[PDB]
């Protein structure tokens, strides 16, 4: 490790863990090094070769094959009492929370581009057999030069299945009403809820629900000017009955999702 990567300062230590900035010696590639104690890992899994690792590592490996809108796992290590994860690091970079906080609600054209990229990245995960379970602004990075959104933190993920989930260790204010009322949910439909929350956030500059009475209420009030169509989609994604929510297909053929800008154009138009 220490001769191959050189550890720099500390990036964050919110939900993901203790993540530091690194530079890989061989080619000066920017990376992010995440450490995790073994004592604090609540959730284990096995690799293809049947090694016992953190689920995070398991899920990361599955999604890291191929180019996608997901930060890729490049390497990883086991130590006596921790595991170390080497990850991509865009530069310059900023998460979607800070972006929104600095700049207010995003214009619709921008939100569309971003939201699409999120959608696309999430479909990738599902195709790969992985359910993120913690989709939110804090877990989305923006390469500010390329206009590319990347998805992060598989610390609450799970293998994607078509049966019910009884556990959930994600974000409460992003969690759907089926979890609030019944501590039961299915992956995709839950995932769609969070994208409704996410979309709202982008266009309103804030999440729509603070409390549970609000969540299970299923009334969206818009604090900002949002087009009639974008509201329609948001309200659809946040439909109380899981079965009444759209599918990823249905979302991306929604009128509001049409004529998306390229990532590059988005950068030129909204980031430079
Ligand atoms: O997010 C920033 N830099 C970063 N670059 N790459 C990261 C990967 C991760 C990361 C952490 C856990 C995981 O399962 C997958 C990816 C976190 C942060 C990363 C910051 C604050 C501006």
């Amino acid at each position: 490790l220490e001769s191959q990567y050189q550890v720099g300062p500390l990036l964050g230590s919110g939900g993901f863990g203790s993540v530091y900035s690194g530079i890989r010696v061989s080619d000066n590639l920017p990376v992010a090094i995440k450490h995790v104690e073994k004592d604090r890992i609540s959730d284990w899994g096995e690799l293809p070769n049947g090694t016992r690792v953190p689920m995070e590592v398991v899920l990361l490996k599955k999604v890291s094959s191929g180019f996608s809108g997901v930060i890729r796992l490049l390497d990883w290590f086991e130590r006596p009492d921790s595991f170390v994860l080497i990850l991509e690091r865009p530069e310059p970079v900023q998460d979607l929370f800070d972006f929104i906080t600095e700049r207010g609600a995003l214009q619709e054209e921008l939100a569309r581009s971003f939201f699409w990229q999120v959608l696309e990245a999430v479909r990738h995960c599902h195709n790969c057999g992985v359910l993120h379970r913690d989709i939110k602004d804090e877990n989305i990075l923006i390469d500010l030069n390329r206009g590319e959104l990347k998805l992060i933190d598989f610390g609450s993920g799970a293998l994607l299945k078509d049966t019910v989930y009884t556990d959930f260790d994600g974000t409460r204010v992003y969690s759907p009403p089926e979890w609030i009322r019944y501590h039961r949910y299915h992956g995709r439909s839950a995932a769609v809820w969070s994208l409704g929350i996410l979309l709202y956030d982008m266009v309103c500059g804030d999440i729509p629900f603070e409390h549970d009475e609000e969540i299970i209420g299923g009334q969206v009030f818009f604090r900002q000017r949002v087009s009639s169509e974008c509201q329609h989609l948001i309200r659809w994604c946040l439909a109380l009955r899981p079965s009444d929510r759209p599918t990823f297909e249905e979302i991306q053929n929604h009128p509001w999702m049409q004529d998306v800008l390229l990532p590059q154009e988005t950068a030129e138009i909204h980031l430079h």
